[PDB]
């Protein structure tokens, strides 16, 4: 790989040792003339005069052209190899705050619209998935999400969060186990098809589990007659037509520390229905009137975009 | 992406600030000498004389070669990426009067022979379809005809007309709905397999619907005994052996405005059987003898190539 | 496609019209200086002296570098397109004495070992067939053997002979009909699976028909008890272990014109069993003793390589 | 392929014969000037003065640029062809001490972790296998392991050892027969699925046969109640948790030649259970107390990594 | 569908599916039904051997892991693979047997050094499994008990010579 460097150094030395070993001009001007001749710069300050000397000049010119040809050849081969290799995946990830996505479905396409295109890496192995991901605007890594060896290629260790949605619950569980084998602190978000596997996904190590099929089946099984819960669910979580479920935190101080919910009256002040207060990875749905707010708490509620703004400004210090 | 421009500007500045900061020749000739040295032009009008100066010349030459190498590398990488990307589709369309074709069957191959090869764009996603389209002489765009996002890549908004012929009537209806979601005025031409979907294609928004299977089934169901309607249909619409169904418009004035059909006697004058007169997106089959011709009307008839010429010249002003 | 030629001519003109329109040296030396400056040759005989003139030199150098970049870009794009296109087929054939092979099976692989690798063209459309053909040492053309349009890409018109062996007898018959539609004189060699299609292949236009399955089934149906005909067939036609069925023609004169078979006694003279004499596309198996030899006749017999040599030298003039 | 060399020699001759046939300077300086002009070196010592002469210089410059373009074109085409061809296999092997692997399964992936990545060559034909092998870190050769023609591409003749593990026992037997057809001395290591084919693999020519399915079935059929043999087998051969089955040879002399096992007491001295002594391709399990050690014998035993070290140092001279 | 096969009451369950993911899922499902049934699983990859044991498998078999290592050593020597094949796969001449110690057996409390099972019968004693643990190469101070299982390799003749020898 470094043989070409030795070859070109030999040619440069061979050239330099021609002037001094022929006309004996100067051991310093020979070094220069050899460098200007190879780079075709051709000043012409010091040109040969003997027939032997000018013949040696032709030999040096053709040898320099031959060396350049090999130089260009090596580079071109390297560029072709790199481009051909990194086009179909087979490239290690060097980032440290990306988002790794295992598998590609319609659920992972909808979360790509709220995430940066250059920070998400999709880890699959199908060929059509590569084209779909490239059209979507993400980066494709060729590997098996269930393999620990291919999980380190995607740099799961340093990822901000990992989203697991594979073709089957068995594969999802295996991928979660593999990720937890690498990093025990990375955040994992999984999707469950069957109701039986919701607890197994949580036991494997998933931080958050989503059950779209379980939600949709129950919504279908109640909308045959009434169809009012499904309407609320659709208009609040799917379309966000008018209202929206927001989660706004409480800043430092906020002039609302220690104030109870009964004295705050967030509904009567802003118009946002307070569902619960999440204090440190636990959701207290419908907190009592005796609950006291703190710093860093997150308020979960449903309201219009106007009322959400009315609340975020209201809880400011 | 523009780091190389800064690097080369730094090298040029570094070179220029060598003459003045070493030999102090001239702040204007230094700029020149640095440019002729990098482009290997090597005039030689102003060559260095000090050993330090000629060493700096070698340093500048090798640095310029290194900069050129990176320059060539970047370009080559860009060209490889562009060619590799636009070979398999994944390219947005910038035209504004093309013809978009969704799907690829034998029906869309026969309409390619009467259309310009460079104005038709085929929107599919199969790999064999790409080779078939390239052999036919059209442009291939990789996308799903049913997706509104992939429909905008083909630039349906600005297309002259869109031809929809997919693998199923469900896909055809979905594609028509998607196209009408983008543009409500573009002309859509669809093909229907089942007789039940002819009305659904028209309700979705298709301007023209063609039912080859419905026509062929009825032709088969009558040719068991007689086989005379099928012979006429084949020899007039499929082969155009002797006669042909032509639609010639009436130019401005044409010396035939207000003249009734009974007084015109187009059959007795030219020999072309007049089927109907299309006046503004409606076909009046067998117009009455009291019908009065106008300007911009289209005459639909069946005749030999000789009689068609005899009629087009007859209706001229 | 020729815009770059206009651009470079404009740059050359712009350069040439600088010397005369600035320093007014000579309308002939300006043309020269502009050509030596672009090709980085840089003699230096006529270098600028005014600051404006040397600035214009830098402008010309950078413009020439920009023009060269586009020049290299266009070429590279053309080469990439050509290589990428002619790698997967999609290339028209310009030869006029090649051998076209439709389909790829084990039968067409055994006939490749007795034919020149560079004269055979294989016309298929599967991807694995391309790799198999390339490993074998032939040229691959991507097309459908049943399509007349793709048959002209392989240049069947000018082919020496066409060998048809497709996946089914229906496809073989269709390909023969298509070839006969193009050229009514080219030689077609087909292979038949079923016994019912031997006559249909000959009616379609095939010059020679081979029935390996029909031969093998009958050989199997007789070797259950005796197995002596199959042994002869294998050892003479498949392996050519000891003997071989040869067909040697009769040269001009040959000192054997008009001599009857009874007076020639080819068996008693050389040891080759004379099966038949093919005189003008007809095989006379076991010719009578009254048959008279002629010029241009072909002798069909089975003999050892020694006896074949003994006969070819015997029938020489 | 060598036409370009003739073309460039013609251009060089044409250039050289310009000076002497025009200005008649010198038959030696013309050769030089032609070489410096083509390589754009442009010294300028001998520049033309006549208008005709300087026109001829422009003609030579443009002809040299045209020749260079073709030169670059040919090289680029060669590099593209080489890279495109050797990327998907289709490359002959020139090594003489590699390890050829036929087929790719989980068994051949585990033996890649104890072998050098650059000496193993995998011979398959599936496309996914190529990506798997490239990710693993080996070299991929595209061919059919059952074909003798594709077996010579992998250079089985000169291989150190061949490992055969295909999708079926029929394919494994066929590959072994093909390899033995090429080389009768190369070492073959095969894997058997069925118990019926263990003897057929040995009769075909396999030096060593492995039966993972046969071992696992019997281990399953005994672990239903006891499960103690399977525990030993797993912990000694699969995981090598604590102990390990080692095979250490006896060096020259070793101070243990002719010493009987009863007097050596290898178990009482080191702690390694002596299973057997392999003397020349035969395993003597549980050798008698009267057995006498020799030179070049291999000791097979199970022991901890400490006891193995205690034994290897003990048997040293 | 696991309850249709009546896994609850099964004597033992053998899990060998098309993939390690499916094997792990099946083991988890079986352990969800019955926490005491005996599960015997098979592992393809070396990474999943520990995950199968954590899921609840009582015994794990790694045929691919064994065969890969046997292939990776038989390129030059090929003596360990020969022993493994002839003892575990074909059982040509010898065989690895596991014979228990009956009640009393006239060998309770007798140390291995005083028993000398190799010098008496000819069977190489690999280890003694006392209650779901294998003591490979027990010390000379080990004392036999009742219900222990002796693991060794010997000919069918020597196995008979040992089973009759350890009888009361
Ligand atoms: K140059």
């Amino acid at each position: 790989a470094t043989r070409i460097l030795l070859l070109v150094l030999a040619v440069i030395i061979y050239g330099t040792a021609g002037f001094h070993f022929i006309e004996g001009e100067s051991w310093t001007v020979s070094l220069y003339w050899t460098f200007v001749t190879i780079a075709t710069v051709g000043y012409g300050d010091y040109s040969p005069s003997t027939p032997l000397g000018m013949y040696f000049t032709v030999t040096l010119i053709v040898l320099g052209i031959g060396t350049f040809a090999v130089l260009v050849e090596r580079l071109l081969e390297f560029l072709i190899n790199r481009e051909q290799m990194k086009l179909m995946g087979l490239i290690d990830v060097a980032k440290s705050r990306h988002v790794v996505i295992c598998g590609w479905s319609e659920s992972t396409l909808e979360c790509l619209r709220e995430l940066r295109g250059s920070e998400v890496f999709v880890l699959a192995e199908d060929e059509n998935v590569r084209k779909k991901v490239l059209r979507s605007g993400a980066n494709f890594v060729h590997g098996d999400p269930t393999r620990v060896s291919d999980l380190e290629k995607a740099n799961v260790r340093g990822a901000r969060a990992v989203i697991v949605d594979l073709e089957s619950d068995s594969e999802t569980i295996h991928c979660i186990l593999g990720i937890r084998k690498i990093d025990e602190s990375v955040r994992i978000i999984a999707e469950a098809e069957r109701y039986e596997n919701i607890e197994q996904l949580r036991m494997a190590g998933a931080d958050q589990v989503i059950s779209p099929f379980v939600i949709s089946g129950r919504l279908m099984s109640r909308s045959i007659d009434d169809g009012y819960e499904a309407m609320f669910v659709q208009d609040v979580l799917a379309e966000e037509s008018t209202r929206r479920m927001v989660e706004v935190p409480i800043p430092e101080g906020s002039k609302l520390e220690g104030v109870s919910v009964l004295d705050a009256d967030i509904h009567d002040v802003t118009g946002v229905i307070i569902i619960g207060v999440g204090r440190g990875d636990e959701l207290i749905i419908d907190p009592p009137r005796d609950y006291s707010f703190r710093a860093g708490d997150i308020i979960l509620g449903i309201g219009k975009p106007e009322e959400i703004e009315r609340l975020k400004n209201y809880i400011s210090a």
